[PDB]
């Protein structure tokens, strides 16, 4: 029960003290929600866009004929959507090539000319022109009649007339003309005609048919003019225009665009996208080298090569072989008839040419024609624009048809030899075919390797199933290893380039052509039937461009926004283990149980509430919008206590907290590091040792959040239903099991971490055996009084501290009895302290045994400390608490209730003298308050053993009064044990006296026995203010000895006859010393009997000699410094280099790599699947049989042969039709309204704006009814879509199919993959075969050309050429690409389907089938696109970690900065003359060479792994100039937070966080802005920030570190073809603008730095005028306005009561705070205004000790030689002397922090009088030293105070400002009470003779003899008396009965009731 009390107390005040920060608080709970501030605007700037529908067009195979076999490579480059159904995908239509001009024109054609009433006639006129020819024209070697001649002759013959001419020659050239004439009317005028048509004046098998040919013309006039300007002719003559003008249109721009209306049609603007080689001609090897040397064609022809001039290589040489691959070169065969073709040219051409030139049919016949006629006869319907046009023989300026001719058609007869049309070459083993493939893949003219495997080099006959491989290299090929995607995206897969490698890189055109082969090979009757190849359609979705940087940014930005609160908790456990707050809490008995039950509450209760602002801008920032809120909440809490554990069992390896700020970060960050193993071994893991490896709690929380992000990228979310169910295809270790082994990792680091805390408590605590579970639950020394009892026993310690050697402690024996004081002296290095940190716990013993009650502490413990009280030497307080809430916090711990705590705290403040303060904060006191309070709460609860030590250094002597009351009133019933140094009150108030010497004691007992153990005797005292007469006057009544002490002011003798003694003093009263006093014994001489020169500095150094000493003085500092904490420098400079070395050795450990597989092609390699077909185009036989041999004999493929075929898939049985039942209201919906052939169906709704899904609704009306199905004996579903909407059906059930495969297993599936379609038609050119070469052979009879001998071996292959451009019959497969072979597999389904429906009708044709298999070429490759991005993924981390690691190196060096500001030993170098500039320049040149360490370690690593693109021989200098100057630029920026920092951890931390913070949301930025080029208000970001964030040195080396790795990349992609650029990355782009923004910042900085430190930096000496110091939170002046002056030879006083303004003078007056309204002069240079000048004429001696705890005592000595003048050859003896002076030779070096704490003001004191400062300014300098050191101190200060140098000291003593000081100053609150001398105060205030007793009895003993005094005190067996001024006091003192005394005054109690007044 009490247990809840305390965890509510602690509670308590860890809240109050977070009430006063509310800054460490807010940001503290807000830094995680920072690192997605730049994710929640980059996912607002991209909103989601949804893509429309996709319908793409067909392809055709190099088996659908040769036309449209290319028609479809050009027209397809890009495969575009279109959002429309494709005519394409209609029930019988395949062309899909309308609307293009060239089509159209066709259309045209034959809609007017042909195939109307204008041909008829036509072809009569050629017959009668060849008649004509024949016979009339040709008349010469023939016989005929006088009438006939080759031009022309006449038949005038037969006359019998001898023998005008004008007249008769012009009518000839007239039936009833000649008749009347007259002879020749009776034998010349017999059958003769007029000129009429003489076209019947021939002897002809027809009688005429002229006077049509003319008449005809007309007919078909109306039809050539409608035709010309038809829209379709508008368009070609308007393309065609830029063709032929000068020749040559714009290369590969708008030639494209002109070819591609011109042959292709596409609508909606053409889719979306979504060396001198050898056997060749001088111009085919200059084409292919312009081409390639042209960085912008290299890429396509790269492509295009191989397959344009590669070759093919063929295995085995059998004559079965040889047969198919004769039957498989078809194409190239249809390919060289065009070569022959054109080649005919080069000879027809000139006969052309000569026939147009001369003819006897032209340059006779239309040159000869006869125009009178010809102009009438065209008028009736022009020769000068045809016969001269047209028909000119000789040149006029009819060759503008003919030389465009032969320019058009020669030059592509040279185009079309480069290509490569015999390519089958034959090996005899794969290993020849794959060297010789290694030959020609370098030139690049290697297409594929056939191989047939089971067919022997003597093989003849084909066995009925031939099985083939095709082996190409891996680059154009799909993986063979796995069949699809890891993940199931969202899209249709229909990348061009990347997606279709079957199809550019000519694997599957091979393909269809050996199947061709093979088919054609044993069938000998084929059916011609060709394939197209159809994509299925997708439906609507919606688009990411988020997903891509969320799955590579999420687990990391997940994990690295803990590393705040890892860091400052695990920091904050420590700073209370080494600080010493945990042992006063478990010194007041507090549980160690409830320790840790309070950190881990306090902590939990932080990170919850950033957990829930967390979640809450997670979700309403819609980074996920698909997920629960509450899953994400558990899974954040889970991580939170696996954390948290963590950081518990990281806290118990450390001990200082600079150390674990140091490693708390790295560590957390480098446990995360196996998920690197992910980008290699990403499918090679196993949930076994995934759940091995997750016992590390940060990969566990990876394993997480990839499936927080995957099942969202799948369109899901982590809903409560698919926990435990992985989204990846067979793989355990789902999220739950994260969930789960985060917990089992929680328990197990909690329980580990308590183990390691009871056997490793460092440096503070008692450790246990590694196996405490066994469950133990004369003479000097007075005799022993067998009484009381004791307490508190002590047996034969020891304590030997390793490095000194010496023994602290050694073999103590004493015993503390139970009811009464004990004081516990010694001198300084006794044991004081380290026996008392031995009775409590501190620390352990090296031997002995302790007993509290009885029960050693070697096991009891936890029993002895529920009574214990303690208050160290040293103030350790809760520094921000108060001093009511510290006494009413530690008065209800011990337990008590809350108004009684209230009552006790009213009453020990006004008992400690500490109210009027109750409302400060434990850091607002003074220095004697503190140490006052933390005794008042040592009393407060109820103890019953009080140890406390040094409990009244640093009090003055009013306010002893009250600590001494306080002791006496709870004296009553405990044992207390007091540890004290002045003597005034070890005597008082001791029941007993203990004395150590060197470790052991010397003396014991109480003191009366002490005194006679010594020796006693009475001591004059003579305060001077000459020797020889006091010794003479002395000599009198000379007694025992004389003078035995001797300082400045001070006198002292020794005298044990009462007319003697009493004689002298009586006669001394009237008889140049002042007062005195004599006395009994003091307790000061026995134990001062039990222990038992630079005046001048000649010539300090100055100038730059000065500068050159300060310079060495700080390194070697420095040096010694970190030499002796070398694990400092080991976690903060080694580390973070082992972090990198880790992330790269990692990073190296990869999977062998293999070789790819065979992987036997067929549809059966994905699982469970639909198919469908379609008997489109029925009635047609060779189409049922077809349609029946892929359903019902065979079936589908191969998976049911009558042998066998791979025993890994059985067949089975199949079902019948059955066609399914759907729900009635469909039935009412399709049959009720009336629907159209456009709109089939009901359309499906998208994903809107605000009803966001991954695919579309689908309402019940989707693409109609259920068709029949059936199950196959191939183990599959198809279902017969024959006269339906395909394209309907598919796009509109792909959803609804979608979803139906994660009810049963979780992962999405796809299920449909292709199916056949029989049937599709289309035109072929109806011109037959002989018919075209017997028009052609006619037409060359008649124009005279004969041909020549290429002609007819062109001519001879016509009427085969004709027969394979079409095939008018044919297929087509649809498939589906996401699955990566679903292609070729369906391919080889249609093929032998077409084998098996045309073989005989004998030959049982199941038994016969094709196989392929693909098998890469052995090369050792990958594919490049994985290699890229495995090499990227991994190098982008790399420099991650680079970052990571350089961000905690910089602030490494605020810690010394810090710790020394702190402390105020920087303040005292300055003091001794440093400037600043100096200081701050000699630290940054430490720093630089510190830094230069960790860059060189982590550049030596990359050397030693080889990284390219960091070590090369053009690189390696970039990256050392990117380290060595990021470290001079960043240094001096963390110098100016050294100035707000006060806790040296605290910076680390937060500086840490702070630049991790920018270098990386400063490198990312910019590289995710620049990834998106599609938005443009992007680029004005990305170019204004690359600009302004320049400032920072974190964005220059985040820049550079990744552009030097994405730079080689490119590089080393291009080593993969072509050539190798170098990087040279010097360039003002790359890095060179970086490089010059460092040294500019570099260097601005520093002035910053030092711009910072300036806002915080008559014959006497040190005249004050009225000055004055208010502190800010305050109304009251600490510091009053006060004056004085101190003249060069004496000494100031400056008393004062406890907390009245004295460090306040001092630290104004030597330049720490700020004055306010006052002035103080030194030596003429005013503190306001020059102070630098006044730091050189003092020293200084701090209250509190400001010294380096790790050098030395000597190094201390030489080091503040050296910042002074004093020349290197005399420092030896200077620090010699000061040394030896004040006493600190046992131990002059020791690691100063090993001092013992009065040795600490002895080493301050000595480096305040380094050199010889005119003015020296003391603080306290003595309260820790013992008696026989504070007479050393004064003799130094009488020694100096002779040479004319002055001091002023400030002291709590009064036995030394009476000894050694001339004036004096009491000082209250504010200024001044009373100066002067010694005397001037004696006099005036206290007549004198204050009688002290030992021992009612004696109080009425001063009733008579007495009567004017006044009582002082009334304390135990002591007790004070003031007497009046009657000097019968020894006179009197022969009526005594105890201890003798009377003095005329002690200062002490001048100044007790001096302040007891006011
Ligand atoms: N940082 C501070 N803020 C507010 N008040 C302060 C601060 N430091 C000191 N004081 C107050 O100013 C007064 C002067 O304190 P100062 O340190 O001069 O006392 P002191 O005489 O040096 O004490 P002691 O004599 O024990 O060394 C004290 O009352 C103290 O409470
Ligand atoms: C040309 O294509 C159009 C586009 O739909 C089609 O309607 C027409 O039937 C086609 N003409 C043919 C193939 O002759
Ligand atoms: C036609 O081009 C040829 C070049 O092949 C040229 O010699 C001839 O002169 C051109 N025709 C005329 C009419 O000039
Ligand atoms: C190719 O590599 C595979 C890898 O195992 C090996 O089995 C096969 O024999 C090799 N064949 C050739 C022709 O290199
Ligand atoms: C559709 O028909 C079903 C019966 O199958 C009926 O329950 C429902 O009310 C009808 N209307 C709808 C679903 O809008
Ligand atoms: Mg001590
Ligand atoms: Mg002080």
């Amino acid at each position: 029960m009490g247990f809840v009390r305390q965890i509510q107390l602690l509670l308590w005040k860890n809240w109050t003290l977070r009430k006063r920060q509310k800054i460490r608080f807010v940001v503290e709970l807000v830094w995680p929600l920072s690192l997605f501030l730049v994710l929640i605007w980059l996912r607002n700037a991209n909103p989601l866009y949804s893509h429309h529908e996709c319908h793409f067009p067909n392809k055709a195979m190099p088996s659908a004929g040769m036309l449209p076999w290319l028609q479809g490579i050009f027209c397809n480059v890009n495969n575009p959507c279109f959002q429309s159904p494709t005519p394409g995908e209609s029930p019988g239509i395949v062309s899909n090539y309308n609307n293009s001009i060239l089509a159209r024109v066709y259309r045209d054609f034959q809609e007017l000319l042909m195939n109307a009433p204008e041909s008829q006639h036509l072809g009569r006129i050629w017959t009668e022109l060849h008649i004509l020819s024949q016979f009339m024209d040709t008349l010469r070697t023939h016989p005929e009649r006088i009438a006939g001649r080759g031009i022309r002759i006449r038949d005038i013959l037969k006359d019998e007339e001898t023998l005008l001419l004008e007249r008769f020659i012009i009518f000839s050239q007239s039936l009833s003309q000649g008749t009347l004439q007259w002879t020749l009317y009776a034998n010349v005028d017999f059958f003769k005609l007029f000129r009429v048509l003489p076209t019947l004046l021939d002897s002809r098998s027809q009688g005429i048919n002229l006077r049509s040919w003319g008449g005809i013309l007309s007919d078909m006039s109306p039809r050539i003019q409608e035709f010309i300007h038809r829209p379709s002719m508008q368009d070609l003559l308007w393309v065609t225009r830029p063709l032929m003008q000068n020749g040559g249109p714009e290369t590969f721009t708008k030639l494209m665009g002109i070819l591609s209306d011109l042959l292709c049609g596409y609508p909606e603007g053409g889719g979306s996208r979504v060396s001198y080689d050898r056997r060749t001609t001088s111009f085919c090897n200059a084409l292919i080298q312009s081409l390639e040397s042209n960085p912008l064609t290299k890429i396509a022809w790269r492509a295009a090569k191989p397959l344009l001039m590669g070759k093919i290589l063929y295995t085995p040489d059998s004559p079965a072989a040889r047969r198919i691959l004769k039957n498989a070169n078809s194409t190239f065969e249809e390919l060289e008839h065009v070569r022959k073709l054109v080649k005919a040219w080069e000879e027809v051409g000139p006969q052309i040419w000569y026939f147009f030139d001369n003819s006897t049919q032209m340059n006779m016949i239309r040159d000869t024609l006869v125009k009178d006629f010809l102009n009438r006869q065209l008028g009736e319907e022009e020769a000068i624009l045809n016969f001269l046009y047209k028909g000119p023989r000789e040149s006029q300026a009819w060759r503008d048809i003919f030389n465009i001719t032969d320019r058009t058609l020669r030059l592509v007869n040279q185009y079309l030899e480069c290509l490569v049309l015999d390519k089958f070459e034959s090996y005899n083993d794969e290993t020849q075919l794959t060297q010789r493939a290694l030959s020609l893949l370098e030139e690049n003219m290697f297409w594929a390797g056939v191989v047939f495997p089971d067919m022997y080099p003597w093989t003849s006959s084909l066995p009925p199933h031939v099985k083939y491989k095709i082996r190409m290299d891996i680059d154009v090929v799909e993986k063979t290893n796995k069949i699809k995607d890891r993940y199931w995206d969202s899209g249709p897969r229909a990348d061009p380039v990347e997606d279709f490698r079957y199809i550019w890189g000519g694997f599957a055109y091979l393909q269809d052509m050996v199947e061709q082969g093979i088919t054609r090979s044993q069938v000998q009757a084929e059916a011609p039937v060709g394939i197209y190849l159809q994509q299925m359609p997708y439906p609507c979705f919606v688009d990411d461009s988020f997903m891509i940087i969320l799955n590579r940014c999420f687990p990391i930005f997940m994990v690295l926004a803990w590393i705040y609160s890892v860091s400052m908790t695990v920091k904050s456990i420590v700073l209370e283990k080494e600080l010493r707050l945990k042992e006063t809490l478990k010194n007041q008995g507090v549980s160690n149980a409830v320790i840790w039950c309070t950190w881990f509450l306090d902590s939990f209760s932080i990170m919850s509430m950033s957990i829930f602002l967390l979640t809450i801008f997670i979700m309403h920032g819609r980074i996920l919008h698909y997920s629960d809120p509450f899953i994400l909440f558990l899974f954040l809490l889970a991580f939170s206590t696996a954390t948290i554990m963590l950081c518990f069992l990281l806290s118990t390896f450390f001990s200082k907290a600079s150390l674990a700020a140091a490693c708390s970060g790295v560590i957390y960050f480098t446990l995360y590091l196996p998920h690197i193993l992910c980008f290699a071994w990403q499918d090679r893991m196993t949930a076994e040792l995934k759940k091995a490896v997750s016992l590390l709690s940060p990969v566990a929380f990876g394993f997480g959040t990839e499936y927080l992000v995957r099942f969202e990228e799948q369109g899901l979310g982590l809903q409560w239903s698919n926990i435990g169910n992985s989204p990846t295809e067979g793989d355990e270790f789902s999220f739950l099991l994260s969930m789960q082994m985060m917990l089992l990792d929680a328990a197990v680091y909690g329980l580990l971490a308590w183990y390691l805390d009871q056997v490793f408590p460092g440096d503070y605590g008692t450790p246990l055996p590694w196996y405490f579970l066994l469950q133990e639950s004369d003479s000097f020394f007075e005799r022993e009084h067998p009484g009381w009892v004791p307490g508190v026993c002590v047996k034969n310690l020891v304590k030997i501290f390793e490095p000194c050697g010496r023994p602290a402690v050694d073999r103590l024996n004493i015993t503390f009895y139970e009811n009464q004081i004990t004081a516990f002296l010694g001198h300084n290095g006794a044991g004081k302290t380290t026996t008392l940190s031995i009775l409590t716990g501190l620390l352990p013993p090296t031997s002995g045994t302790v007993l509290v009650g009885g029960r050693d502490i070697e096991t009891s413990l936890d029993a002895v400390r529920q009574s214990l009280g303690m208050c160290p030497q040293h103030n350790i307080l809760f520094h921000h608490l108060t001093v009511a809430e510290h006494m009413l916090f530690y008065a209800q711990l011990k337990g008590k209730s809350q108004e009684e705590a209230q009552l006790e705290m009213e009453a020990m403040l006004e008992d400690t003298g500490l109210h009027h303060k109750r409302n400060e904060e434990a850091q607002d006191l003074s220095g004697g308050m503190q140490r006052k309070l933390s005794v008042a709460i040592a009393f407060v609860g109820d103890a019953k053993v009080v140890i406390l030590d040094q409990p009244t250094s640093g009090v003055d002597p009013y306010s002893r009064r009250s600590i001494w009351d306080l002791l006496l009133k709870y004296r009553s019933g405990r044992t207390i044990i007091m540890s004290t140094h002045h003597m005034d009150e070890a005597d008082l108030l001791g029941d007993r006296i203990a004395i150590i010497a060197q470790g052991r004691l010397y003396c014991s007992g109480t003191p009366l026995f002490l005194k006679n153990c010594f020796g006693t005797g009475l001591y004059l005292t003579l305060v001077r203010k000459d020797v020889n007469e006091l010794m003479d006057v002395v000599l009198h009544h000379v007694p025992e000895a004389k003078l035995v002490e001797c300082i400045g002011q001070e006198l002292i003798f020794l005298l044990p006859k009462h007319r003697a003694y009493a004689s002298l003093f009586r006669e001394l009263e009237e008889t140049g010393l002042s007062s005195f006093g004599i006395s009994d014994t003091p307790l000061e001489e026995i134990f001062l009997k039990v222990t038992e020169p630079e005046c001048p500095g000649p010539q300090l150094n100055t100038g730059t000699q000065l500068v050159l000493q300060h310079v060495q003085a700080l390194l070697v500092k420095r040096f010694q410094h970190t030499i002796r904490s070398h694990k400092d420098f080991l976690a903060q400079i080694v580390l973070p280099a082992t972090f990198v070395f880790l992330a790269l050795m990692l990073s190296i450990v990869i999977p062998p790599f293999g070789e790819y597989p065979a992987l036997t092609l067929h549809p059966w390699i994905y699982g469970q699947q639909y198919t469908f077909f379609s008997m489109d185009e029925p009635g047609s036989e060779q189409f049922t049989v077809l349609a029946d041999v892929l359903l019902n004999k065979p079936g589908f493929g191969n998976r049911c042969l009558k042998e066998g075929w791979l025993p890994e898939y059985p067949c089975g049985n199949s079902t019948p039709w059955k066609t399914p039942s759907v729900s009635p209201n469909i039935t009412q919906l399709f049959q009720k309204q009336k629907w159209t052939q456009v709109n089939p169906s009901p359309s499906c709704r998208c994903s809107t704006r605000e009803k966001l899904t991954m695919l579309p609704e689908c309402p019940e009306g989707a693409g109609g009814l259920p068709p029949p199905q059936r199950t196959q004996r191939s183990t599959e579903i198809l279902q017969d879509l024959t006269d339906r909407n395909i394209s309907d059906f598919l796009v509109k059930t792909y959803p609804a199919l979608i979803r139906s495969s994660l009810k049963s297993k979780f992962w999405v599936n796809e299920q449909r993959y292709g199916g056949i379609s029989i049937g599709g038609k289309l035109p072929v050119v109806p011109i037959t075969g002989e018919a075209l070469v017997g028009f052609l052979s006619d037409l060359g009879r008649i124009m005279n050309v004969s041909g020549g001998p290429i002609t007819r071996e062109a001519s001879k292959e016509i009427p085969d050429f004709l027969k394979h451009l079409e095939t008018e019959d044919n297929i087509k497969v649809w498939f589906n690409n996401k699955g990566w072979h679903a292609l070729v597999s369906f391919l080889n389904v249609a093929h032998n389907a077409i084998l098996r429906a045309s073989l005989p009708k004998d030959r049982s044709p199941e038994e016969y089938g094709i196989t392929v298999i693909s098998q890469p070429l052995n090369l050792t490759k990958e594919q490049l696109s994985e290699i890229t991005v495995l090499t990227t993924s991994v190098d982008a981390v790399v420099a991650i970690c680079v970052i990571f690691s350089m961000s905690f190196v910089p602030a490494s060096f605020v810690l010394y900065l810090i710790q020394e500001r702190v402390n105020k030993s920087k303040h005292l170098q300055f003091i001794s003359g440093v400037s600043p500039t100096t200081y701050w320049v000699t630290n940054f040149l430490w720093d630089i060479m510190n830094y230069s360490v960790s860059a060189g370690l982590v550049v030596g690593i990359f050397i030693g792994f080889q990284k390219k693109a960091y070590t090369s021989p053009e690189n390696l200098p970039a990256l050392v100039a990117l380290l060595l100057l990021y470290g001079w630029a960043v240094i001096p920026m963390m110098y100016p937070a050294s100035f707000l920092f006060d806790v040296p951890s605290t910076a680390y931390v937060a500086l840490s966080c702070a630049n991790l913070f920018i270098g990386i949301n400063s490198s990312a930025i910019t590289f995710i802005l620049e990834l998106f080029e599609n938005n443009r208000t992007l680029l004005r970001f990305n170019a204004v920030l690359r600009k302004l964030l320049i400032v920072f040195p974190h964005f220059c080396l985040g820049r550079g570190l990744i552009d030097l790795a994405l730079s080689q990349a490119v590089t080393d992609v291009y080593a993969r073809f072509g050539e190798e650029h170098s990087a040279n990355p010097f360039h003002w782009d790359l890095i060179g603008k970086n490089l010059f923004a460092m040294v500019v910042e570099g260097v601005v900085y520093f002035l910053l730095t030092l711009l910072v430190q300036r806002h915080f930096f008559k014959t006497d000496i040190l005249r004050l005028h009225e000055l004055t110091k208010i502190y800010p939170g305050t109304s009251s002046p600490a510091v009053d306005r006060l004056c004085v002056g101190v003249r060069p030879g004496e000494c100031f006083g400056l008393l004062g009561v406890n907390g009245a303004g004295k460090t306040t003078t001092f630290k104004m007056l030597t330049g720490d705070t700020t004055v306010t309204s006052g002035d103080a002069t030194v030596a003429g240079k005013s503190i306001l205004t020059n102070i630098s000048e006044v730091h050189q004429n003092m020293g200084y001696c701090p209250q509190f000790d400001a010294i380096d705890e790790l050098l030395t005592g000597r190094e201390h000595l030489y080091l503040y030689a050296r910042l002074r003048g004093v020349p290197a050859e005399e420092i030896e003896k200077v620090a010699n002397w000061s040394i030896k002076s004040l006493g600190l030779t046992v131990y002059a070096d020791c690691l100063a922090g090993t001092y013992s704490g009065g040795n600490k003001r002895k080493l301050s004191t000595a480096i305040a009088l380094i050199g010889c400062p005119p003015l020296v300014l003391l603080d306290q300098p003595t309260t820790g030293m013992d008696p026989q050191a504070r007479r050393m101190l004064w003799n130094v200060i009488v020694s100096i105070i002779r040479e004319g140098r002055a001091v002023v000291l400030t002291s709590h003593s009064m036995e030394e400002c009476e000894a050694l000081c001339t004036r004096l100053a009491i000082m209250v609150k504010g200024a001044f009470r009373c100066m002067g001398t010694i005397q001037h105060l004696k006099s005036k205030f206290g007549d004198g003779y204050i009688v002290t007793m030992k021992i009612n009895p004696v109080e009425q003993f001063f009733q008579g003899n007495f009567p004017g005094s006044v009582q002082r005190e009334r304390h135990y067996n002591m007790l004070q008396f003031q007497v009046s001024s009657s000097s019968l006091a020894r006179i009197f003192q022969l009526l005594l009965s105890e201890e003798y005394s009377v003095t005329q005054t002690t200062l002490d109690q001048v100044f007790v009731n001096f302040a007891k007044q006011q």
